[PDB]
């Protein structure tokens, strides 16, 4: 019923924004990325220009997939390292749907956008809470 | 439909056998990532001969080893793995399943018989 009622809320609504955002530049290292995703607690950070256009993201998905090579990585980029793009919805998305593109693309957080400027984000968990 | 799909057992929709993502305990970290990887769920049991659960490694876990560093790539699972682990048992609802992921801050679930781990459930899997 509760949980029924929140999938019907358009992501504006429930999504994080601000401050509670995760985003890095583009000239950011991987620690600097590393770090940016556990003060937001989302599991990822997305990489913006000055303008808040979306660049691209980073998961802790990611972060396994680029250890396996042998070279020592600690002092990578975030920009070599990064998912270019990222998987987006508009604000006006509702949480079933945005749960549905989650599912069928075997993610847990979605940026939200209008076109590739970042307005928040939203991370399964987002979806079941309240 | 959303509520019946709530209303199942996790035994009837965990993961199994060869889909259970499992190292053992003298496994390097290295192995622990591509057991990971291959088995597509971000995390790995680590396990002894009796299938018996010492541990867990998460995606999660590599991001906070990592960002401490100490460089990594020789490591043993058994450094950096989780002890203990939280657990459900095949019974539990998929609803209960979901909240105990929501208050705990987990996407993923061993589903146990005490120590001995019989499969596993991804909040993906709950919410077909
Ligand atoms: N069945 C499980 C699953 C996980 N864990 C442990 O719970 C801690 C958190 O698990 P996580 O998967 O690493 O949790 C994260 C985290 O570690 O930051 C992942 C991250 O991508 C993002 O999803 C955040 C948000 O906090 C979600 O609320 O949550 C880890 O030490 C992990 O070993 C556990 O004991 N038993
Ligand atoms: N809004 C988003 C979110 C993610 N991604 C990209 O989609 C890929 C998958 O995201 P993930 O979070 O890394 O997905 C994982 C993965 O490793 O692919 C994480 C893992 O812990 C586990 O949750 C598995 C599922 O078990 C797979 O069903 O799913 C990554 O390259 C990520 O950059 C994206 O483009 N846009």
């Amino acid at each position: 019923g509760a949980l029924g009622r929140k999938l019907l809320l358009r992501v504006n609504d429930i999504m994080h924004t601000g401050d509670e955002i995760p985003h890095v530049g583009l000239q950011a290292t991987l620690r600097d990325a590393l770090l940016e995703i556990t003060r937001k607690n989302l599991g990822m950070t997305a990489i913006c220009d000055d303008d808040m256009n979306i660049i691209g993201i980073f998961t802790d998905g990611d972060l396994r997939r680029v250890f396996d090579t042998g070279v020592d990585m600690r002092d990578a980029s975030i920009a070599d390292v990064m998912t270019r793009g990222g998987i987006r919805i508009r604000p006006g998305t509702l949480a079933v749907d945005a749960l549905n593109l989650m599912q069928s693309r075997h993610i847990t957080c979605v940026l939200v956008a209008d076109g590739d400027h970042l307005l928040g984000v939203v991370h399964m968990h987002d979806l079941l809470r309240a």
